[PDB]
């Protein structure tokens, strides 16, 4: 689809079993979720953006479903505001900025 | 053009005469620069980012050019890490995200 700028441009996402709203966001360079459990193995991280830098659990090699397009990336998991797709799984659904 | 997003979607910016570097930030609502000196007349604002708020002044009706394309409008400065131009903006250059 072709998604307009006009609000924020908001998808439902599947992620380990659960329905949720993200935000596709070209300025993320990775994907960031509301605290949830994912299988496997997980590392500490810290990532930052406005206003500094939070403590994220990242877990890899994660399959999610973005507006019906599947994916598989890396995901972190962790106290973010709003959920995110950045970047790294933006790209493997074929997301791109047209102007 | 069409920007990939297997790097981060930085273009050139003109403000104020002079040439910045800014991603190009689908998640972002309002568009922030990093500190510089802006004519007229600033208001306050709290913009909310992953890691916390900042404090940041806002200009309006602000001459800005991105990537070529023109654009009269909102420009808020503060201590962000990077310049981001946000969908304000984003629609005024007609962008679209598509998949
Ligand atoms: C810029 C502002 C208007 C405040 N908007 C936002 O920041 C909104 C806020 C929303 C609610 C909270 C959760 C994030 C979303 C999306 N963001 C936009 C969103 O696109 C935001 C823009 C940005 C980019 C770079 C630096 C700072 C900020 N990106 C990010 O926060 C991502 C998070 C991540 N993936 O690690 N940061 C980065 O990708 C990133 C890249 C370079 C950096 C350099 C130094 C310091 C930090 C850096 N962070
Ligand atoms: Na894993």
């Amino acid at each position: 689809p072709q998604i307009t700028l006009w609000k924020r441009p908001l998808v439902t996402i599947k992620i380990g079993g659960q329905l949720k709203e993200a935000l596709l966001d070209t300025g993320a360079d990775d994907t960031v979720i509301e605290e949830m459990s994912l299988p496997g193995r997980w590392k500490p991280k810290m990532i930052g953006g406005v206003g500094g830098f939070i403590k994220v659990r990242q877990y890899d090699q994660i399959i999610i479903e973005i507006a019906g397009h599947k994916a598989i990336g890396t995901v972190l998991v962790g106290p973010t505001p709003v959920n995110i797709i950045g970047r790294n799984l933006l790209t493997q659904i074929g997301a791109t900025l047209n102007f």
